RNA sequence: UCUUAACCCACUCGUCUUGAAACACGGACCAAGGAGUCUAGCAAAUGUGCAAGUGUAUAUGAUUCUUUAAACAUUUUACGCA
RNA sequence: CAUAUUUGGUAGGACCCGAGAGGCUUUGAACUAAGCGUGAUGAGAUUGAAGUCAGACGAAAGUCUGAUGGAGGAUCGAGUUGAUACUGACGUGCAAAUCGUUCAUUUCAAUCACGUUUAGGGGCGAAAGACUAAUCGAAAAGCCUAUUAGCUGGUUAUUUUCGAAAGAUCUCUCAGGAUCGCUGGAGUUGAUUAAUAUAAUUUUACCAGGUAGAGAUAAUGAUUAGAGGACAGGGCCUUGACCUAUUCUCAAACUCCCAAUAGGUAAAAAGGGCGAAAUAACUCAAUUUGUAUUUCACUCAUAUUAAAUAAAAUAACUCCAAGUGGGCCAUUUUUGGUAAGCAGAACUGGCGAUGAGGGAUGCUCCUAACGCUUGGAUAAGGUGCCUAAAUAUUCGCUCAUGAGAUCCC
RNA sequence: ACAUCUCCCUAGUGCAGAUCUUGGUGGAAGUAGCAACUAUUCAAAUGAGAACUUUGAAGACUGAAGUGGAGAAGGGUUUCUUGUCAACUGUGAUUGAACAAGAGUUAGCCGCUCCUAAGGGAUAGCUGAAAAGUGUUUAAAGGGGUCCCCGUCUCAAAAGGGAAACAGGUUGAUAUUCCUGUGCCAAUAGUAUUAUGAGUUAGAUGGUAACAUAUAUAUAAAUGAACUCCUUUACAUAGGCUUUACACUCGGGGUGCGUUUUCUUUGCACUUUACCUUUAUAACAAACCUUGGAAUCAAUUUACUUGGAGAAGAGGUUCGUUGAACU
RNA sequence: GGCUUUGUGCUUUGCUACUCUUAAUACUUGUAUGAGCGUACCAACAACCGCAUCAGGUCUCCAAGGUUAACAGCCUCUGGUUAAAUAGAAAAAAGUAGGUAAGGGAAGUCGGCAAAAUAGAUCCGUAACUUCGGGAAAAGGAUUGGCUCUGAGGACAUUAUGUUAACUCAGAACUGAAACGGACAAGGGGAAUCCGACUGUUUAAUUAAAACAUAGCAUUGUGAAAAGCCACAACUGGUAUUAACACAAUGUGAUUUCUGCCCAGUGCUUUGAAUGUCAACUUGAUGAAAUUCAAUCAAGCGCAGGUAAACGGCGGGAGUAACUAUGACUCUCUUAAGGUAGCCAAAUGCCUCGUCAUCUAAUUAGUGACGCGCAUGAAUGGAUUAACGAGAUUCCCACUGUCCCUACUUGCUAUCUAGCGAAACCACAGCCAAGGGAACGGGCUUGGCAAAAUCAGCGGGGAAAGAAGACCCUGUUGAGCUUUACUCUAGUCUGGCUUUGUGAAACGACUUAAGAGGUGCUACUUUUAAAGUUGUUUUACUUAUCCAUUUAUAGGGAUGAAUUUCCCAAUAUGGAGACAUAGCCAGGUGGGGAGUUUGACUGGGGCGGUACAUCUGUUAAAUAUUAACGCAGAUGUCCAAAGACAAGCUCAAAGAGAACAGAAAUCUCUUGUAGACUAAAAGGGGAAAAGCUUGUUUGAUUUCUAUUUUCAGAACAAGUAGAAAACGUGAAAGCGUGGCCUAUCGAUCCUUUAUAUUUGCAAAAUGACGUAAAUUACUUACUACUGUGCAUAUAGAGGUGUCUGAAAAGUUACCACAGGGAUAACUGGCUUGUGGCUGCCAAGCGCUCCUAGCGACGUAGCUUUUUGAUCCUUCGAUGUCGGCUCUUCCUAUCAUUGGGACGCAGAAGUCUCAAAGUGUCGGAUUGUUCACCCGCUAAUAGGGAACGUGAGCUGGGUUUAGACCGUCGUGAGACAGGUUAG
């Protein structure tokens, strides 16, 4: 045989992500103490768009505490969001949309995004587009907060642990029909090589291994486990019900 | 000697092949080069020397020191095989 | 024992040449692939989306209609890029894919450059095992390497001598190998005394047979008929079976009997006779009862012979080694198959490896096997001419509007 | 230079053959052939010799997506002059991109050169026997100020970014480069003289406004440090509209040339004008400002746009095009 | 601020054209202005790449007039050129690029291929059908020149009048060989089916599509640095400048419409205080130690569920409706469920050219149907579709030299000349007929015959050339691909041990006591101790460790700017944590990756068989030998008796008797040569027995030869004759070393247990200071039989049936190589079964009548016009079907001529002879020989020529590589199955 396509996807040739255009990282501003023991006033003065990512960034400046004069940082989005909005961050801000406070002193039921994985590390959870989570409970103690990621999963967090107000802008972006193949083609030329995907089961047995027969068989089970090769695990990984789910 | 004659005879050589003149294969022609060897270890044969022994091994010696890179010698009682 | 040379075995390139491969380390993205970065480039027409304005009709709700407008992986399309078809031209080219004509592509999933990335079981692949420098179902370079080969080809002066096998047995064995056979050399033995050993032979003794043959009334398996009789079926008669004498045909897988051919043992001196004596741990009452052995005797044909016949020692015997292990043809016997120049045998002889003469001709039929020559007389075979010998002799037969002419043919 | 048969050791020792190896050579045969791309002719010159050298006269073709100008890659003296004809120039040949001899490429302003990108190579480290694999990832390493502040390095575009030149002439062959003229650009240390404008008894003014002002040979300087904050550099595609330039055309006058029997108040050529001078002004699409106070909506573009967050109107001002327009 | 100075760069006193700023100049300070490289020419029309002055390839910009929509095509000015590896002369064939054709109009051919028709504008007109957007340039029409006019469309300035510019539109006359998009560019159209929705992409040089991509539908995994998935040797990367509207992995493939059933099997996945099995370690027990044993809470598999838009799949019967029929309805076996919506002789129906319509003149074609469907069917997607197509296919119109049926013509070649000037190829060569021969000869033999030198053509032959046939077969040569072939192995999962520290709690097991249940001072079963010993599960701490973070920038509680609400007020930080992780062991998973195997015989190979080890009879040719996928068979055992010996008896059958066996396994007498019986298997042998019955028994023993069978005269195996022992039986000789005889089976290495007064474990020893003496001791003798464990030697047994003994599956139409006519598919050849053709006979038929015509039941030939049988020829290549074209030969005569016979009235017509002189057609359908129709006809005969005819063509079919559907195959793939493209 000769190695996959999913497997030399893992190489990083031109595998390596198309991030030319992109405007660099987009993961919000560091935790620190003049967040966490007050609060931090900024500015909205702009919001520009990236090809890469599905969220629009918002340009906030801040002002320098350790040094003279203006610094500008690039969070991410909000729906509702607006230039010429003033932002707060830290225990001491206010609830308000795009405000970014710690998820301990939310009340539950509020919707909220940019969500730290852990404390401190600048919104890395729930950054999609319309994307947001849910404050679900807080614990009586005050050391861990329980909050719900829209996949449906439940989690318990660190209190002190940050998030972003409202829920994150373009929402109902998958929700436009896309009408063609040029279309896939530009939103893939920003991304990386992973698309057309090209089946498995088209290719000759060198290749994948849904490959071979005249006749088109797979000829061998889908659902493969979560131990397989990696030339091997092409099908269903650990697939815990699969067919139509009628009822 | 060469040269035609005429009488009688005379089918492409090599080849693998039961069987090749073959409708089997190689060969346009000529020249030069071009293929059972050398070493190791074993065997019988025959020659040759010695004999219940045999083979001087490694090595030492010399008026050995164009030849001499072998030839010569074995202390003024190793080893192989039988 | 040493040594010289040889041949054979065996390791090596091992007689010389011949693969597809397998491994190691490097090198290529100027072609080509996909991506990236920086740039360029795409005559001309056609259609005419939304939005906009206007008009008409409509009691109304509303509807139409005309402009404007300039959308679209929209339309036609030179070009650019390709390369559908003419299975066009070309097909020892202008060319290792050209040329002509046709056709598709042209503002986008567009095309082109330049720069850039990923390298060999590796890349890259809108996927064809595609592409990766005329190279790809695993590149190119060099090395391991003179890889390996029961397989193909080739394998060099002369004369002379002896001269085969194509059966067998075992073999992951049927294109091979090994070991037997058959071959050559080398030696020894004993042969020279017209005989003894000896002999693909007969003689006389002596055997072994169940094939050819022959049989059904001998058995076995068959198998056609009537006749003569003392249980049965049918309707005391008929039909049967059954008995008895008969009767027809049978087998190479049946045998009462039974060949020819082919085959075995036999024909005396290292032995045999008839005797005595010895020896024993066998035997037997019986250490001479037998046995066997031994020592002594006496004596068996043989001047040629223990029946013939034999350029019967050119025999034996031992060694070392070779080639060969696919066979094929004929008569007679013969199995399978409709048959076969088919498949498979038996005995012998050939051919193969071997030819001269004949069979017109011809690998195998017939005659006959060969140093070089001269002469002779023949063989097979012929004798009108081709074509050497008779238009011979002698008795028959034969006329053919497709006569007929010699084994294998 | 050659033999040894008198004897004997030794050998890479005897060829017809391997689609043998290497080299020469025939028959095939003066044959296959010298078949894309419209056409050449006449006379002359040269020279020993001319269908295919040169000149002239005809006829024609390429037909501005050119057999035309310029350039890149790549080639590398092929250029160019003078000779020249052994081989080559698949026919001829005096021809030639062939051969021999020489000559020829000149830059402050044109490129590279400078910068970063997609990228490559290293440092810091850390792995790996080493070879190498990586690239801030446990850093006591480069720069700027007056002890502080920044802070991995380096190569990578001859079509991205980027400081500055044009016109006419000239040689056998180069020219934005030589030459002549006009200019432009980056610089241009220290101290001392001098002139130029400012300010003084330490830092100008105008304009309600948007904003303007140093015209000295020369539009030169309009207080300013640390530390900061901005902006140019600097960007897709499509569609129309509009402005200028170059190009093209028509008509008049002026010069010369052409047709001209007949007809033609005719056909043709020429009628040229650069950068540079904060180019000076004018012009115009926009932007901005004062006044003004708009519905009965108005102003208004091919297109729809705009307006109490102030339109029309009225009066200005600026930017940008442009580049002697217009007193 | 400038000038001056004390005091302490600083400060007080005193003074006031000064302080800035450009440019020029002088003087000093290394020499105080201009670095370095490139710059020719070509850019293909000869300079670049293509081995080369190669019609190929090779990047960018500049862009004139007329015509016109136009930078197209066409001609022209500026600029360029008139050279292309040759010239001349002739003008036929033949070639090639072209033209043109009467009448017909696809009737030729697989195919309308080719060619032509069509095409520009303006004006009209435009359907089925549709997702209402299109279809659409639909279809279908008309017009178009030239000339002379008419009408419409601006700009300026005088108050309705002037001056003045571009051009485009519309209308009317006249005019002409009715001609005008006058060259030029430039669509053929319609009716339908099938497939794919679409734009897109692709086999560089035989492949543009029905394949791929695609939007849409759907699935799976994954919440994050201890995540998914993938890459790396290692450290580490990539996805990731990421974040579930995501990332990754897949499947189906527009719209419209639906997507049934089934979890057994294989997968994937989930639960587990009931659970079977399952390793290293550890723990315990045992032994003197080595050892040997137990025991334990791994994953895993198994059990039990979930899962079919996971892989996939979708039977058989019965019983049953007032006729027959079918069987809704009921029951059933099997299996997991047994084909639902639909759908069809389709690119899918073997049979098949299925049946019915219709289309035609004739329909293996087309279409619509039908549908017990060899073998349709529901995301393996079924059904339907407008738009769309260099798609596959049928038909109709238009058009036509495709064709009837060819003819004429132009260019360029050919041709000839001058000059120049190759190559492939070549045993030797070159006339035929027949024979034989390697069964097809250019040379051979016998015949025909046979006369130079040449010039132009052509493809009959040279089994012409290419090049160690890619087919096929063979190789203990390969390679690619695949699996539940064998053996591994990266990855990965899981356990143990270490790195790896510090504490706490809870829980089980084990030991002893007391109660309860049961048994014979003693022992068993069960409940409670909480005491001891021991294992586990939860947790706190952080120093190991791991991660994150920032310019390491705040001790702790209450669309301006920020520089020289309130109190006390002038481990760098988080997170996880001794678990991770990493290391080392260990089990699992593991075609992802690796290496390798994939018999032989064989009337080709494969399938099939076993003739591969054996035994009988026969073939077998009267000793012996002897084979074939010869024939008739048999074998891999069974038997404490069916072995051994003795003794006794006589069987099968027949008749006659006895209420039961005449007639489910009996009783008696008589007759009874074996007709019974002897395990099986067939043949031999066997009657006071080798049968049957009975008694007593175990020799079915230990040791050893000579040997025989097969045979090399080796083995093994099977035998024979004995011998040394000990016995058994009869006891009496005797007989017994398995089976009445011919058949009933296995080396070495390895494993395992027997056996020994025999041995070894390498400097020594292990019974034993045994037995004696001696004892001032390191005493001295004398002893036949001496540790665990391992090793032997000998003897059996465990097994090799591909049977003188490899640890071994598939596949290649993607393939490579070595060989092969030792071996298939092709001609030829032998043969001629089979096919085809002719006979003879005489029972019948033929009204009567064997024979006018026939001819059964039989029997004899001929042929190679069928197919076999075959494997002699050719495998370092004889080009594998059909058609066309074109010629020749045969006769077995279909018609035509002359006749004979007749069941011949005439007319027809039939059988037939001499006869090959002469002829033997147009089409429909087919890939097609063949076939099957329709029509004409004089009849539309049959055959040969290497299955006549590929350097004659054609390339439609079979038969390379792409692709498609069905069946079959887990799979790769297969399919003398269909289909499209080559």
């Amino acid at each position: 045989g000769r190695v996959i396509r999913g497997q030399r996807k893992g190489r990083g040739s031109i595998f390596k992500s198309h991030n030319h255009h992109r405007k660099g990282a987009a993961k919000l501003r560091h935790l620190d103490y003049c967040e966490k023991k007050g609060y931090i006033k900024g500015l909205v003065k702009d919001i520009i768009h990236d090809p890469g990512r599905g969220a629009p960034l918002a340009k906030v400046i801040f002002k320098r505490t350790e040094k003279y004069g203006k610094k500008e940082e690039l969070i991410i989005a909000s729906e509702g969001m607006f230039t010429g909005q003033y932002i707060s961050c830290g225990t001491k801000a206010p609830l308000s949309v795009g405000n970014i406070l710690p998820i301990g002193k939310m009340p539950e039921g509020t919707l909220i995004c940019n969500l730290e994985h852990r404390t401190g590390n600048r919104g890395t959870l729930v950054k999609a587009s319309g994307c947001y989570a849910t404050v679900v409970g807080q614990s009586e103690d005050g050391k861990k907060t329980k909050v719900r990621l829209p996949s449906g999963a439940k989690k318990t967090i660190d209190a002190k642990a940050r998030a972003m107000v409202g829920v994150v802008g373009a929402g109902g972006r998958i929700d436009k029909p896309i009408l063609k193949a040029g279309v896939a083609h530009h939103k893939y030329r920003v991304k990386r090589n992973c698309w057309p995907k090209v089946r498995g089961v088209a290719m000759n047995p060198v290749e994948h291994p849904h490959g071979g027969g005249n006749h088109q068989h797979i000829g061998h089970p889908s659902t493969v486990s979560r131990s397989a090769p990696a030339g091997q695990k092409v099908g269903l990984i650990a697939a815990r019900r699969t067919g139509l789910l009628r009822g």
